[PDB]
């Protein structure tokens, strides 16, 4: 569902800011609502963060977009840091979509198709039917590779995705550098038309025309030359807008989903140190309970009662937790398959950059040997 | 006469500073010494103010190329400010040698022939001989067009030159800026290359290989693209050193010539402003001489012969101010031939920008295309 | 226990970057290990990530510092990002000694008194001891204020803490580049000392001497003037390094402390968040319960014994959750507290501020106007 | 006669740019025309190159100010290429009325009490009475010092006034980049109140209230601290404005007497070079005249008139060479009059200098120490 998210509107523009109302037009395949043929909702950036939040409640060790950087920042006011929120939203939303649980979930579809306000629906919040999955679900095989490779396989993960981040992040940032690079000269280039325009009506003045002629000629090159710069600057500004504000996306979502998956793995070892906690206590009651052997030799109904609700909360314990084990490395693989997908994305990043820098040089190599005559 | 002033050298290189030696290579064409397969003369910064100075006391209103920037700087320690002194120096003297009245010149030729040092020439300085034209010499037509459209002809250059020149030199600034420019962008290019090849070596450390294989492909395409900016960034810099280091003079002696008519101009104002001086007195002779025709009446030989000693000293004033006035026009003239060689030379200086240009971006385009496999 | 990190060092300088020993210099004054007169121990970077993944792992809940910044970034090949790490490193270390559960940890001094290498000590790791507070403590008013008014408390602090981080960030920011700006004003300050050198030295040649001697005068109230920069250059730079490299600190603990908050309530939410859906599955029970209430008519062995496992494993997580929850708002009160002496710490940053500034100014107006004579 | 050029009005600002109408405010102490009230005149910017033009013609060898830079410029469009106009122009004027000749003359006091236009003067333009001193007058003492010492002299000055010239610009340069620091300082400064008034109102929001009150004093102390920075930036600008801005011509004036002797030495050099030739003539015809005494033996008519009239031509040239020598020479003194005058210039300069510096840092270190508090 190829949605997209432009015309963000808050109350009109003044000096003062407010969190502007997105029109989410649902470029729907999906049939989770079968595909409409376009159905816009309005919807807030405060919207998008209960959207989010509810998110995360719900769908644990999952694949999670960013958020849009803060509007309690210290001063959010020009359009810039607007601009980059709704960008930054729409992929946010959309990366939600692409996103298999997340396209079949229910809060996300019920969030699209909608058209009252926050409040109605905070009537029927009723986000209770949708919370952590509690219940047991038998692996075919229930040891395929969990431990045996896929324990270190992310674990060198864990390291190498804030390594991979950096290096990404300076690459899409080289690249939106190129871009202003690209812009301040077709600034200078169109100074450089003013120049030779002046240049040429500063020559005759300079280079007798009653008695010589061949200025003319060289003058109306000059012209020419005024016109192929003309076009040539107009055409550099047409490759900064059009190329590179539609190929930093192609760039950008790979940055999204690598520092998902960061939030992830944050979020993986911050709550499986649980299991690190039960496994510990796994080797102290394997300790303590073969000490116990001593066959409880003395008659004490005490110390019988006592270490058998030991054994028992401890047992029932046992099992919950590899439940739970088994059912979060399930969902750790669950999101590896998407990252396998970022695999073949960032190769369509890099051939969509050769590609439009090649048509870039292209339309200003046949410029400059246009120009040539 | 060709010749290039390369290899500067000055006593050693330490903290301190002195003024270069500077290896005069007759590349030569010019018979007035016959052309010699080479000959290097070794002569100094000095030396040439010595010449550009005898230059100016011994042929004025001819062309007369600038000086390098002083010696006696502020801080002119560092090689660049030598650099700089050393093309401009070429450039200079160069440029005196395609002048023609210079190119004939004794003076010239001696600097050029010459082996002992200095101080030897200033015993044989001798530049008695070569002084201001006091001959006086027949014009053809002595009404050519000196005041009948050639006066308003140079008035008017006189105002286009100093517009003319602020011109020029924004635009061969603007080059420079362009290149500096692209040496920045072949920097951050390099830094660039590092990135993907980091990039490429935690591809495997994120993207599993063990499991899949496809990665190998994809961090060998970006192999494929590190190789591609190797070279890219290769031949940008040979773009940058060989394409704008020798594009830079074919723009800089058209500013040169121009600040040397700028000079020129600045030296006739003020010198004819004798002859606008001596016009005032045409003028006011012309009324006390008209008032004078009293008849003399008075018998007194006092007022005869102080107003006669008063006419015929004005007489041979107004015949030498006369042969002054059209001496120096000629000589106005004769400038303003190479200033029409001049024009031709703004065109080769636009011609080669925009075949360079194309050449760098033919290059580049090949470069594009190539990677696009 | 104010502990310094000074004198980092790798394996030997050269062109690769190794992970440096790290002198920790136990300048002690807490009795855990009794207050030694000194004892350095050799620790890595690596041993102080092991350090800070341990803490994070025993103590959940409780304050905890950054990291510094990432040793397998892009480039971090000079000794800025190394200083920048050791710095950071013993804001770390010794705030982690401030604070009250870690300065009475066994793990941190085991990790201060060790004289062998990291191997011997993974011998006797042991960190199985050192785990989750599973055991149930009685709070005296077992209700005090946990939800009355914290919830929404430090449910307000959670978005305060981000849009405060900001801010206070900037502010540091603001000072950091106000020392900048003063490096560089030395900088040109000293190249106007070299100016009025040259000056002095160039105006008797410019002002004759043997004619006008006041020019001694004056040129030796210039010689007054050069010292006077140089003087005030060097207290310039003074205020640089002491002042501004002994005044970052002091607003760099807050910063810390604020991102220690941060990382503190990104924990409690998304562990809490447990509480979250067994809140939500308190409801349910309580709904499905209340409809259980049938009496449990028709005569069913089967019905009786799930409902009662239902009931009866659905019982005892609820006193669990509820045992879980007041263990965890206990411990969020805890680290309140040194939030709170968080609040005089910004006292100490700007009254240092000023003071530091007033001293700077005080010295430089004491300077004006010694030079005024 | 301080007379100030303000409200510099061209014809009414739209895209366009008009040559500005100049009122020039005749705050007179000079009774050339008896010291006014005050009486404005309106005059353009090509009125005062008219004006300095007639001065080069009438006046030579005198000081002169430089032209404010071109109006014929590239791009001159914006406020700041007028209102350095405007201040140059002021300076350039009231410079050459602080000099004595030019206070004399007649041109100037005209150019000032004129209420038509520039035609009407035109029509009695008349400077045909204003030209080139012609006069012969006895130097009391034929032989001051006008080659013994004072050829070296100015020689030597020849140079350094080209070496100081750069010295001098460089260090108002200087000075006025420490202004736009300490704007940009301000400005930074504004921003950084912004910002603690922000974190005034999100101290509590994250320090709570109701419970601790003492962030109420500490958020009041960055009140009093907000406000300490709205004056201590406020003072900032007023030091930049004032201080500066009425710094500033204290230091050019400098740099324009300066470039007027370059000006000067220039115009010199290059009309001196006529003496130049002439005394080389006269060791010409000094070896002609002795290789002459052959007795002119030979019965010819024709060889004894050909050389009375070299010899008496020459003789009368010799003698109005000599009188054009010392006529220079002197106006060369006189000028030398008011470099010594500069002098004492550049000790107003640099006492002004360390004057406003300590204004400046006295109220800085007076609003530290009350912010201590």
């Amino acid at each position: 569902a190829d949605i997209i998210i432009i015309e963000e509107i808050p109350e009109r523009e003044g000096l003062l800011f407010k969190h502007a109302n997105y029109l989410v037009k649902h470029l729907i395949a999906l049939p989770s609502t079968s595909p409409s043929e376009e159905r816009t909702v309005v919807r807030r950036y405060s919207d998008f963060l209960w959207l989010r939040e509810i998110l995360l409640k719900r769908y644990p060790f999952r694949m999670i977009p960013e958020l849009p950087p803060k509007r309690i920042g210290s001063q959010n006011a020009d359009q810039l840091f607007l601009k980059k929120r709704r960008i930054g939203l729409s992929r946010f939303i959309n990366l939600v979509m692409k996103h298999p649980k997340l396209s079949n979930d229910d809060l996300v579809l019920t969030f699209l198709t909608v058209r009252t306000d926050l409040t109605s629906w905070r009537k029927q919040a009723t986000y209770d039917t949708s919370n952590e999955f509690a219940d047991k679900k038998i692996s075919q095989e229930f040891m395929k590779m969990w431990k045996k490779e896929f324990a270190e396989q992310w674990n060198q993960a864990a390291s190498c995705i804030d390594t991979s981040m950096e290096l990404w992040y300076r690459i899409t940032l080289l690249l939106e550098r190129h871009e202003k690079r690209i812009m301040q000269m077709v600034h200078e280039r169109n100074f450089f038309e003013t120049l030779v325009d002046n240049f040429s009506e500063v020559t005759p003045k300079l280079y007798p025309v009653q008695q010589n002629d061949t200025i003319l000629d060289i003058n109306n090159n000059l012209s020419i030359i005024k016109k192929h710069l003309e076009t040539t600057s107009s055409i550099c500004k047409q490759e900064t807008e059009e190329i590179s504000g539609t190929l930093s996306p192609k760039f950008k979502i790979f940055t999204d989903i690598l520092l998902s998956l960061r939030s992830l793995f944050e979020r993986y070892k911050i709550m499986a140190a649980n299991n690190v906690v039960e496994l510990q206590r796994h080797v102290e009651l394997n300790k303590e309970k073969l000490e116990s052997m001593k066959g409880k030799p003395d008659v004490s109904g005490a110390e019988y009662d006592r270490i058998k609700k030991i054994i028992q909360k401890d047992r029932r314990s046992i099992i919950e937790q590899s439940n739970r084990a088994w059912l979060i490395r399930q969902c750790i693989l669950e999101e590896f398959t998407i990252f396998q997908e970022t695999q073949f994305l960032i190769t369509r990043a890099f051939q969509d950059w050769a590609k439009l820098n090649s048509n870039h040089a292209g339309l200003k190599l046949n410029e400059w040997e246009k120009l040539v005559t």
